[PDB]
């Protein structure tokens, strides 16, 4: 059975405490999975499950992707379920929904993911038992769920740092790097090539209607090497990782919309792409940034496509010191890499990027006709996932 | 191509505030997906995935399952995600890696679910923003996201209370079924039928050796009618849910080892079982206790079987109001269901249940030598789960 | 033994979270401390004793008034005392170095009172025990300790709508008073009547040297009574009391030196005033708005002088309803009171407004010649204190 | 005029987490307010003014003082202040009263303390700002607010191995004083020696009546040497203090009344004591534990008594190591002081405590009909009180 790709859909992507900070994730996500299904042309009674990505979850209440669903106007008729593969989420998501079309488990699958970093509590470990003595912690749970990790009990940055040494990554060729990211998602905003993308969320006002938020706030314009090089580093003194070369704390959604190639066809549906194949790996924590290598050279594999076949790519830049890591380590060209900007200047909603990057890759494919796609990110606790899609 | 279980085991299952109240979910999880392993005769090494449910992941860390695999023995190339369908998704991610095998996406994954409902913790929504003047709320985080419906704001026993009505399932059919659920469970205790299945929890101590903690200490054996007839209901005073004709707050965990019969006789392993269909379904989030009906009849349509054609049922008893209503609605007879007692006795783990009740069925299925099995149970939001199992 | 006050400072009075938000309560009252030591010629070693107020001291540490003590210089020899009176803490503060130096206990003492709004915690009540089940609340530590009527359980604002109403006191008399306090403050700051008493602050910057912080910052330049009407009622939504007609929350301190008339003439110092009497008194905790009534009568019974023999007062004004119903009972002329704008305008730091209307009241005397004065202020709980000041 | 005491009465003390753990500080206070009226036979309505000390307050409301008045029944026109000069709250408290007196500013006073250790709360330091990024921590204000030192930032336990180490006292001469002072309490206990001084407090029972709690509970009957001699140092690991050796964590409340020699005449009423003198004093906060020598021998020298002419007195017993130094330094015969026990083995509710020992001290001066006595405590940041009472 090929499975196929019939609609695609992101919000922006908010900064941290900016224009999305106040929206639920599971109502960013409910605007992607309406608006996914509209350009689909495909009705929400005919959906047979959405799966969801969402990291942070800590009082977001029963099952978000369920959520979602019902926000979207889908009928409490079509089951939703919720997963958490860190920042693999939303990529994982449409892994699922593929292998469930394979199986005949499902026709019509929406997937992706939603997170809103913004609006993550904090945690009271312990709270039923109480405090006898002392002082007691407040937890980060965005820290804690989302970019520490468990095993070396330090942040996803030092892991990045790991990186940095193990493949001799320098300060320099990571800053580089992250002018290059927001010269090009500069570029491509200016160009208009979000703009297909890009649903607008609806954000309430204090008075008159409520106001559409629409573009990538994130994005630096003018960004100059000189106003990286001046930065300290961020996790550790000696290091080379700073605010600058890692990606932001953002908030966001992404969807797509899956189904066989043979309902497609019977609903007379133009399929935007064919998944190829997928794969997921892992890799020792310390260095989970290199996650992408193993899960490419294993899509790439399955799909019987070498690294030089590949027309473009969306890795996601969780650290210009793993992405660059990865791109040495892979062999491939460069310049067919987030030729639209990365997460760097993008931001990086973590449940939400895995689906967003393929979103990106699947309106720029199309728009330079390239036959050949692969999307793939790194994987708090080591592990990478990857999937090829291919164009007629 | 057709995918078996090969193995399965799970926790006794704890108290709130109990004997496992103070072992981490995904310690639970390691305890299971190690046994199901050695039951199966399966190295680490060998595994491709892992997937286990759990709801309550408030400051539980990264990616809960790739916690309890990591701490279950399995290398870091083994990767993991957690997954969330309330109450589904210990069974849930068994499904998900049937589609998996199915879809040749994987070879051999251990599946199943996880929980520490003592142990979840209390958060503090807007601490990012701070408590300008005024109050704030600490909210409970099992509560919020366990029981308690988004859509409707209320608790899991409303929507019981509901059921009843509807249904018309009264107090005292609610109270004779929790105490043929209590004395099942006493019968198959003292005839040592969870022997088998059960993997000890050692519990370390203020001093000496560690406990091992092994016999579910929910049971209340002796149980009568007279002992339960008395209570004031629990959700509503004008209902009939009771403390003692619904589950509990409960700790535990369970994992299945899943391949290819094609796999299984490479590696000359004999399967517990063949999975044979499976489905979800969703329904009105106000009447979810009897989603296991559209769900189990579609998995015996998918199976080509009729109710009268299973041997032996698990069907998970959140409350005896949803437990009666389902039975009701599916006319099959209850002399073959839950043998050994329900969650009613046993407790109800939320992530975990739907893994438990099948490993449950499994075992009960070898020694009756039945051939056609079925666990089902209700999710909260409004869904069912449904897998059918043969043996030959 | 006649009491004498040698010289006297204060703070400017911040904003609430504006300019001296970070600046913890016990250096505020170090600045004070220090300076009022200063402008009196005593040296630190020969100060007697340090009285303090400060109401909200959650987590501040052992005895805020040591503390403040220290950091002004002051050896370790001179002890130092916390107190607590609501609003009416810094009065009392100067009232009880009286009480001490005509005992024979003390020779010299600093006496006022400290407050830092801004920074008041919240706070976790049985946090020992923990919270078994369901939502938990932190307390607002600022509202709870320093706003909130015990015995009612009702905010402040509501003892001033209990006062309106009984005194008839309307919303556009409240309003039209507040613009008189505003007014007045404004022409003060343009004419430099702050000068004197205002000691700065210096404010640490990201860049630079730190900024002089000394100009009354909550004042509300250019208002009018239609300033005033566009609030709405901020305690009862039927109600008259506003933000704009009621103090604010404010951060700041002050201090005054006081001694014997011998020890100042041995000194050669020049007294600002003599301590003519003082009083405290009890009412109602509904109507604690009129406090300042019956404490006022009783120091002009001390005195033996009657309200027409007052040159100037500062009357505190908490809220526009309980000051004019106040000025009514009185029957003092209003012409003489607050003449340079009162708490409405200034703001109203808790702990600290009993010496900081003291220290206005003293240099505006000075100023003008003014030969008798009174403070009076009004106390949550139902209290008020007054105290009478003679100049030769 | 001179000042006497006409009253005197205590709670017993409660453990930390016992009986008295319920009860909030007011509600003690209350208790021993209404006591000490009823026994001086003083109508409530003639109280000029109450003042309690009280050193944590967190969340207890405003004025807690008022609180305590307000509960024993006194009417609103009573005023009440609370006071925080640490440990010497209670005893302060007094002199405070004594000033008010001889200053012609009151005629009646209620002067005392009241403190709920085992209720203090903690507290989130920054909540009003939030915490954008990163762990938040919950200060226990017990420890801060009652039992740190804010300039050298370490327990009261190292100010007492500062002064062990500065006056050479050994852990052996530690254990001996403790063993002493339990052993002395367990004897007065048993003879009655603290029923008339304490009034009962009413422990609400779940079913029934209250229950009177009415001994000391922290007392250790049958204690010895070998029971102190194993335990390991609870501050420093090369040092000498330990739980057996200092007080403990404590709850209660104490209250005396004091009027003119005059009134009380004028009144009919017998006073137990006249206040012969008192007075603070200040010292390094590294050896807070001395206090009580510079306030001692000032408040002699204010009597023109020598330490030979005393005839009973109470030294708070903090810690054994600063009560034995003080000892050493004042040269007076240790057999007449605490002699039905001290802190260590009664306790240390820190705020009630000064008034505590000075009702012990008057209740067993009356029983040996003895002269002269002397109540002195230290405090923490580096002060000490002392009060002296004569008897016809």
């Amino acid at each position: 059975t090929d499975v196929v790709i019939v609609s695609a859909a992101r919000t922006a992507v908010g900064k941290f405490g900016g224009s999305l900070a106040k929206i639920p994730a599971p109502e960013l996500g409910a605007v992607v999975i309406k608006a996914a299904l509209e350009r689909a042309g495909v009705k929400p009674e005919q959906v047979s499950e959405v799966i969801m990505g969402q990291v942070l979850t800590a009082g977001s209440g029963q099952n978000p992707a369920r959520q979602a669903a019902i926000k979207a106007g889908l009928p409490a008729m079509v089951p939703a379920m919720t997963i958490n593969k860190v920042c693999g989420s939303g990529l994982k998501a449409v892994m699922l929904a593929a292998n469930a079309i394979m199986a005949g488990d499902a026709e019509i699958v929406v997937a992706g993911g939603q997170e809103n970093m913004s609006a993550a509590p904090h945690v009271l470990p312990g709270s039923r038992d109480g405090f006898r003595m002392g002082d007691a912690k407040l937890v980060d749970t965005m820290i804690v769920d989302g970019l520490w990790d468990v095993y070396n009990q330090y942040h996803m940055g030092i892991t990045a740092e790991n990186v940095a040494k193990e493949y001799g990554i320098t300060r320099e060729a990571q800053d580089e790097f992250a002018v290059g990211s927001q010269n090009k998602a500069e570029a491509a905003q200016k160009a208009g090539k979000f703009d297909e993308e890009i649903v607008p969320v609806l954000i309430p006002q204090r008075k008159g209607d409520p106001v559409a938020f629409k573009t990538d706030e994130f994005v630096r314009q003018g960004a100059t090497l000189d106003s990286m090089s001046g930065l300290k580093p961020a996790f550790d003194k000696a290091g080379t990782v700073t605010a600058a070369n890692a990606s932001g704390l953002n908030d966001g959604a992404a969807a797509v919309v899956v189904m066989s190639a043979a309902k497609a066809k019977e609903l007379g549906l133009t399929p935007l792409a064919t998944i190829k194949s997928y794969a997921n790996a892992g890799v020792d924590p310390k260095v989970m940034g290199m996650g992408p290598v193993p899960a490419s050279k294993r899509a790439l594999s399955r799909a019987e496509w070498t690294p030089q076949d590949l027309d473009l790519m969306e890795i996601n830049e969780a650290f210009a010191a793993q992405a660059l890591a990865v791109h040495q380590q892979m062999g491939w060209d460069t310049s067919k890499v987030n030729v639209n900007g990365g997460a760097i200047a993008i931001g990086h909603p973590i449940g939400a990027s895995g689906c967003r990057i393929l979103v990106t890759l699947l309106h720029e494919m199309k728009r330079r006709d390239a036959k050949k796609g692969l999307a793939s990110l790194c994987i708090g606790g080591g592990m990478g996932v990857a999937l090829a899609v291919e164009r007629k």
